[PDB]
């Protein structure tokens, strides 16, 4: 049907319609062993769907899909919670489309039902070929879409392909003011024919509807790329548009990726085997060969480094002017002796095949090194001319082993880094290397992703996180991606922006990867 | 009613009775805003209650309470899961008491309903003063107890005092065989009058019915008392009947306790301020005074140490024969210079008030230390004559600050320690201290407790954990207490028992603190 | 009759042909092919005793019939045959797990599923309805199916002398059970009955000593594990580790020189075994020629024991001066080469010139080598697929195929001297042949009768799909004699937790 | 049918059942030249069959067959004697299985009818595939 409500002041109308673009084939549930009814009050209340908020404005509708949601129990909060203790489900949902339109705007919206195994077109013209419903910004407030549960079986087990709701702009938004926006909110409630099938213990791989983040401050976060230094501040740099690190790379799906580990402190120390020969032109740059306890046969499919070993950058070919600093000793017997700060770097300069690379072979700048002895390596700083930027860029990774892929934030927003201050190691005698102060940035702390593992991310959504500072305002707002990085909308460049690490993360909602954060941090200080 | 079933072979009978010791006053739910019905199949199935398993054998019933369970939605698995999305509840439960009795045994059981705000007596004779039901081991298989929901209000909000089921042995078990036991299992299902009241978002402080532990191996666990060394093995020592550590002390309720921290690697390094004077008789044992960034005014209510600082033991008064080893440098400018392995210990020997104590003041064994300069301290080993036992016993804690209380395992079971091998720091020149190899044990890794925080422990129960080794058998079985330690039943002494750290923890069930683990590890190798 | 989960008759309107069963198959209760298990006082609570997929394999007749049909539908009726006693008490839980749901490892979680409490006092002759849970009209092959899980709820305690309760499931398809789409009877479901060919053990080849006939089945209390890479076969992928189906043809290998002479023993010269099947030196491929010897000598040994092989120089179309030389794996100074099943070996002979290719035919052991030393194979490292170390369940010991290697005595300076030694193998390929020809039921273990003396003496062994036989034994013995002239007779399919009633008395 | 008798002293029960695992197709004897009836008292008395005694104890059931008897006039003593003066026979037999069991023992027995030209399996699991 359709209901028309005259707005306050009689300057327009408001249409609230109920539409069923596709007739529903109600499953008889004949093969369902049990038909588990829901709480009748679940049908009667409408909850915001995860990822069902979008803002239509100018510079919108070049062909984009505003929201695309699978018709499933995950739409409603209470059905999503209930499904954890159930094995099957059936029945459609009542999709309520809240539109914050105005009588003095212009433009149209189209929402369509897309059956399973059908790709979503990137054109409203094609989208009109689906069971659809046209919406006008001048008079719309709420479209109740009776979304059917399209299926060729009596009830869904987990993993089945499901129908989708796709909403995109049909005609571009127009308004006199350039700042006008259209808030679009979608809420769901199961249809009265919705049922669950078997009672099962509430342990599932399905993501929790709400992720509860412990109020752990960022300073209590271990820095994967600098375990011995606490995280002191959250960092944003417009220059750092790309991360290639192998440490601090944790993914919601397949655990720690690249060379990352869940115990950065325990995996920070590594041992290397000494061999004869040195870098050409530098007789004291003795070659070393890192031990691979997890890859004893040195399979190319396995990482050519110990797990969690340092991935700091030292420049392309910069052995003359900068290096890496590690504590180096020799294991005499039941321990290491004569441990001192030595000078080291990856590769051997010149050949780009293995220099500035994350391979097995390294060199240590001291003549007393003798072969084939085992030597301790604890990377602890940079010495010659290294700054924050050169240590930010990790050495490249080659081969067939599963290294962490290079990632970049979507255009318009920057990475948020866990920044720690690495102190310098000054020396007054000739036994040191006289390191230099430097800051180390990591994409992501292991523990917060660990907290995310228990709940999990709905597929496929990114977590919108509120970062609360000193009891309420100011509240910063970030997006956490399942790939293991966190971003924020920015204006300006401000290479060196600082956010205090005294706050705590608070889960806000699930949003699409293309969602724009309403709260934009101004880089310009 | 009562049903008598003749056993197979006619060598006895089997009584399955339904009893209602206390009549139920069904709440009219007149003030309930909504009455949310449950899935009818929830009423029809019986699930094992958390902590509702006990084994009656010989050396039982000296007055003990076998099980004591509050009548609440937490009894049933599905009601416990459902209650997370509800604000109130009402109605009783159908408590099914499975008894694995035999016709050729002897003894009796008594189960009673105890109203709220009434203490549980430790005598069956007193327990007969409650609404009770007598059970005989010869003929019992299942008593259905209609447990009422005793209340003076229409429905329960969270936090209300609830009635209890208490089961204890009425007459001692007797059998010809000395190894005979009585498995006692209790299962619950809500009564048909059970209802929920308001629909609320499923975010509550209530503990999850099932705790999902990630399959993180113990070697990937950070060692709080030795962050730089990975956990290599799980350790059991019959001698270690008491732990007084301030690191590795994490509690499900109030976070990290004592001096423990969630980032052991980041808090391992500390700085001290040098002052004039040395320990009497040792001019080179220069006094040092640890900096307290979190306690700048040095309030006695706050810890007199930096968070997460080393709590290793060095003996009562043993400065002559053993010490602690730390890397010590002086912060010249923007970093520390001349960092070398130095010799240090808590207190100043002699006075027990501050020596072998966890207070602010320490001494460092070098003459070149000058005051009042700031010095780096990274504890990394022990030098003189320290062994595993002396480092196991942490220095004592005094004052009004909230230090981690000394804990001991209940009689019959021993602590399970996260053991790591700390390598020695040998020196060939005169600039070292020549440390000694030693092992460091911690009660509990921070991350596993962190995983426990998301789910939480039901109050008040301990988690029974299966430790699976190399794909199934052998499966070791431990109890994890909310205070932050893990135990196991043992036979023998075997000071130095070793359990591989390659497994993973798997949650089994919730049990009472007094529960005896069926799987007993034999200490004698 | 108890039904934890109701049966929903699946109409079968979409079935092309509804193939009705023989009506007498419904009326005859038949033992479940694999639903046999034992409960003992040593069985830990919460341990899974029986995992049964609700499929046409629950009944002997339907299991045989299913090989002709592409689809099926309908549940089963299960009857408990509990050989209980008057003295034991305990509980069992039988839960119905719907498809695509993981089986929990604790009784606490298992009680969440539809279930039934089985008390040994009254569990006998109790009827269990095994529902067919599906959202489709009928099942195809390879579809996920519901499970029947039987777990110990209360441990079996006895008021008298301890007894082991034996429980057998008996099944009959429910009257709604139907088949669809007749297909040729070559389908993948394992045969409910396995017909072992009549062949004595002594007619089988010893994988770890092809040249020596197996003359004994051997049980040792001290062999708690097996790390061999030879004689390792599985029902699923056949030969595993470095095992081969032609041990005799794969026994000989060749090696090449290195220009090295071992640090400490100049007479010991290394060698690099060539890998015709691994010429690209792939770490993920075995760094050993296929089927090559995996005898063990010890750790940091060599001054007291080695391996003996026939070594010759290949000149042209043959070999030069084949003589018994004395060899061993890896070096003798580093872990990862010594006592490691890898490419590098050393041969004790002064004359081993540059880049020459030398034949290697392992033949025995020398020095202070013992049966125990050769029993333990060298370790395996790397990412190449090697056979995992296996151990029998507690209370059961491996049954070995024992051979008698004769010594080789030399009265001159040419050649070395060997010591008599016995070599054991987990399994000859001959027995497994028909086994994976017919297949094993999912998760079940073949119970075999070793018929001896024409039937007067019959030993019972459990043949695991992983490729070893275990025997229930009492007492301890460093070596047990079993004649190899008998033959194996298939008894039934049992769960791996089943305890063999007939116990071998080792201390005789 | 089935009859349950309570043992003396009430320390157990005793089941005496009558079972017909395979329905009998009674021959009409249409081609029989004469149908020679037996003494009615022969049907009424039960005689021990030759070879129909076995002792089940420990070290038993490794797969063995305790007894295997052909259904023939040789089962009964009087029918065996009578068959000597007769050329043909038809009809089944009432096989009574005396078991000296006790309530405080454990174990089970399976008895099956095996049709002609079918080999006897050496496994109880296979034997369950017969009318048993």
């Amino acid at each position: 049907n359709s209901k028309t409500e005259q707005v306050t002041g009689a300057t327009g109308i408001t249409q609230s319609t109920v539409t069923a673009p596709l007739p529903e084939a109600v499953s008889s549930l004949s093969l369902a062993p049990t038909v588990n009814a829901l709480d009748p009050w679940v049908y009667l209340n409408q909850t915001e769907v995860p990822g069902g908020t979008f803002t239509v404005s100018s510079a919108t509708q070049p062909g984009s899909v505003l929201l695309e949601l699978e018709i499933s129990p995950e739409l409603n909060l209470y059905t999503s919670h209930l499904f954890r203790m159930y094995a099957g489900w059936s029945g459609g949902f009542s999709l309520k489309l809240l539109v914050a339109g105005n009588a003095f705007s212009a433009g149209k919206l189209i929402a369509a039902i897309i059956p399973p195994n059908i790709e979503v077109p990137n054109s409203a013209y094609l989208l009109t070929g689906f069971p659809h419903e046209i919406l006008d910004f001048r008079t719309a407030d709420s479209m109740e879409i009776i979304a059917p549960d399209i299926k060729n079986i009596d009830y869904h087990f987990r993993g089945d392909k499901l129908g989708k709701l796709v909403v995109m702009v049909y005609s571009p938004l127009r308004s006199t003011s350039a700042d006008f926006e259209i808030e679009i909110k979608l809420t769901s409630a199961p249809l009265p024919d919705f049922k669950f099938t078997m009672l099962v213990p509430p342990i599932q791989n399905n993501a929790l509807p709400i992720w509860s983040i412990p109020q752990a401050p960022p300073y209590s976060m271990v820095n994967p790329r600098s375990p011995l230094t606490p995280v002191v501040e959250l960092y944003i740099n417009s220059s750092y548009a790309t991360c290639n690190h192998q440490l601090g790379r944790y993914t919601i799906y397949q655990g720690a990726i690249g060379n990352s580990t869940f115990n950065p402190s325990g995996a920070w120390t590594a041992t290397c085997t000494a061999e004869a020969g040195s870098v050409t032109g530098n007789p004291n740059w003795r070659y070393a060969l890192l031990d691979l306890p997890d890859n004893p046969t040195f399979d190319p499919t396995l990482p050519p480094v110990p797990r969690g070993f340092c991935d700091w950058g030292s420049g392309v070919k910069s052995g003359n002017k900068q290096h890496l600093v590690c504590f180096t000793g020799k294991k005499f017997a039941g321990g290491f002796q004569d441990v001192d700060a030595h000078m080291w770097d990856y590769g051997d300069n010149e050949t780009v095949g293995l220099d500035n690379t994350y391979q097995r072979t390294i060199y240590i700048s001291d003549p007393s090194l003798e072969k084939d002895a085992q030597y301790l390596v604890i990377p602890m700083g940079v010495s010659g001319a290294a700054n924050d930027d050169t240590v930010q860029v990790a050495p490249n990774c080659y081969g067939s082993w599963d290294y962490a892929p290079t990632v970049a934030p979507p255009l318009g927003e920057q990475f948020v880094w866990f920044r720690s201050q690495l102190p310098a190691s000054k020396t007054t005698t000739t036994s040191g290397v006289n390191s230099v102060p430097v800051n180390v940035n990591a994409l992501m702390s292991p523990d917060l992703i660990r907290s995310a593992y228990a709940s999990g991310f709905p597929l496929g959504k990114v977590a919108l996180l509120d970062y609360v500072l000193f009891g309420g305002s100011v509240v910063r707002q970030f997006k956490l991606y399942p790939e293991g990085y966190m971003t924020a909308n920015t204006t300006g460049s401000n290479t060196g922006f600082i956010i205090p690490a005294d706050g705590y993360f608070r889960f806000n909602s699930w949003v699409s990867p293309s969602f724009m954060i309403s709260s934009v941090v101004d880089l310009n200080l």
